[PDB]
């Protein structure tokens, strides 16, 4: 491989995934705290 597709592919996914489970995290805090 000489592009960077495998690289920035690789990137792309840790960064839609873990901004996904920290809100997740985040609002599932805030909503049991709701009790």
């Amino acid at each position: 491989m000489e592009q960077s597709t495998e690289v920035l592919a690789a990137v792309i996914a840790g960064g839609v995934i873990g901004f996904l489970f920290a809100i997740f995290l985040i609002l599932l805090l805030v909503y049991r705290m709701r009790k």
